[PDB]
């Protein structure tokens, strides 16, 4: 019984298509086997650990009934991105929703503000050295590789 709820579709479409798809088989349950048949399939994740993380966090388990759905539910949102990807992308989509991992010289000082780090002409002095990219360049993975790996502060 929904109650005005617009949300997104592009992944509540995703479920039921990965759902249905081991689900085919009709039988009306779900055992904890199926929810990784997917994963399996596809090969979204390494191992069960990670569906097996997300999944156990949500509360708990069994052996085989239904409510094993959920695993797809929650899949399509612990598989999305998220800080666990990257720190710096953390504070940044903090702001700048459209972060993704990675921006130009605008957005770069845009979102960094959130970071609280104040990156100046010493930050991106150092990124041309490590990275080898000027101040006019944006920033991606490596990117904060060369910071992340850098450790350097001066306010303290
Ligand atoms: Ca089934
Ligand atoms: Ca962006």
């Amino acid at each position: 019984m929904s109650m005005e709820i617009e949300a997104p579709n592009a992944n509540t479409q995703k479920i039921r298509d990965c759902f249905n798809f081991y689900d085919r088989d009709y039988d009306g349950k779900i055992d904890v086997k199926q929810l990784g048949t997917l994963i399996r399939s596809l090969g979204c994740a390494p191992t069960e650990d990670e569906v097996n993380s997300y999944i156990k966090e949500f509360a708990i388990e069994g052996e085989t009934f239904q409510i094993e759905q959920f695993e797809l539910i929650m899949e399509r949102e612990q598989s999305k991105p998220d800080t666990r990807e990257i720190k710096l992308r953390k504070a940044f989509e903090v702001f700048d929703q459209d972060k993704d991992g990675k921006i130009k010289a605008s957005d770069l000082a845009h979102n960094l503000t959130t970071v609280g780090d104040k990156m100046t002409k010493e930050e991106v002095e150092k990124v041309f050295s490590i990275l080898g990219i000027t101040m006019e360049s944006d920033i991606d993975l490596a990117t904060f590789l060369k910071l992340v790996a850098l450790h350097h502060h001066h306010h303290h």
